[PDB]
């Protein structure tokens, strides 16, 4: 028969996952699970309990939380050939991790949607990691200054930044002086120039630190 | 052999994703590319391969060599290994990272190697306007020349130096001069100075400045 290919296909794709270190798995058009490897049922807490079948609100995580929009996305790839990245910061079974879960369209050699797949990576270590190979290639900041420097090293100029946050231009005036004082720095240019060579590109303001999202990517 | 009927499978699996997805085995000779992969070398639309790393019509071939090198010490493991390529790609100067895991297959032997090609600059972007949309509720369309340009313009640099730095004509460099200066809408050379200074454009780091080819593991 056919299914008879789209059962070996399947158990091909767990043999798959299986051997991977980043979390793997599949679910149907209902979002329930068909397959999830070790390492992703070991980020939400079935560490040793096999859970399949059930839908995202699983055991033992706060993932479950956002299991009504994990299935969201989980029908929106559906409906298309085209994969869809969510970002997903989420207090996982041993802690706060900032991972990206990439969701394709499942086809088989039945070339029916069965469902998708979803592939989990784990961004919050090899982000430094990328990042100094990245730049190898070539002081306390308050949250509002965070937030101010943020957008000041991405092309906004200070009435951008009061419109953005909704203050006057003055107080963000007055907020990109006391981050230049902070720099040392004489100027907004070499102020620039100091945070740029400092790594605060990549800087993400701690405001927005431990708290649970997951988005898709656009 | 049942592994080969996990290959099959996971050929149509590659076949299917919008990544650039690949085996190779234990002599690094090609088992398979999905159209995605051999369009972002140079074999779009042609060669079925059977191929080395080095048979490829794109610059990538130079570093076959070390590509292999990688394909061995991922082999003797089962964890991944990430490698930060940067290559002037089939289209373009890219920034690929290519995670490589073992084939391993119902049989249990390493047969050789998956990589996962991922855009690094793509996904990155999206996370930062991710970032942006979290922290809320004129685009003037420089090309990657004309941001290099403005970047060296705006950091003291005349033409002459610009066209000995990135290698062209002294007319070419002040050819993209010109054309930013329309752009902006400046009247001469330090007018476009000065609107680009004032609009946030000494903050923006030209993407063509990390156009350095290397291939190296995190
Ligand atoms: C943690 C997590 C987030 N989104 C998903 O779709 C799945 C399956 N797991
Ligand atoms: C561009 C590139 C780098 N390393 C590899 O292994 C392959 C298959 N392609």
């Amino acid at each position: 028969s056919i299914s008879e290919g789209d059962d070996a296909y399947i158990r091909s794709l767990i043999h798959f996952f299986g051997n991977q270190p980043d979390p793997w798995g599949i679910k149907d058009t209902k979002s329930v699970f068909i397959y999830a490897n070790q390492p992703f049922r070991e980020l939400v807490g079935m560490k040793n309990r096999n859970v399949e079948g059930l839908t995202d609100a699983d055991m033992d995580c706060e993932t479950a939380a956002f299991a009504d929009s994990f299935q969201a996305q989980d029908r929106l790839v559906e409906q298309g050939r085209e994969k869809k990245i969510v970002l997903d910061v989420h207090p996982y079974a041993n802690g706060w991790r900032v991972f990206t879960f990439t969701k394709t369209p499942l086809i088989m050699p039945s070339g029916r949607v069965a469902g998708t797949i979803f592939h989990g990576q784990d961004l919050t270590d090899t982000a430094g990691r990328i990042e100094r190979a990245v730049v190898e290639l070539l002081l306390n900041l308050t949250e509002r200054e965070e937030l101010v420097l943020f957008f000041l090293l991405r092309g906004r100029t200070a009435k951008d930044i009061a419109g953005m946050l909704g203050r006057s231009p003055r107080t963000i005036e007055h907020a990109i002086e006391r981050i230049r004082n902070k720099f040392g720095a004489g100027n907004k240019r070499e102020l620039i120039d100091m945070a740029m060579s400092k790594g605060y590109y990549s800087m993400v303001p701690k405001a927005l630190f431990h708290t649970q999202v997951s988005m898709l990517l656009k």
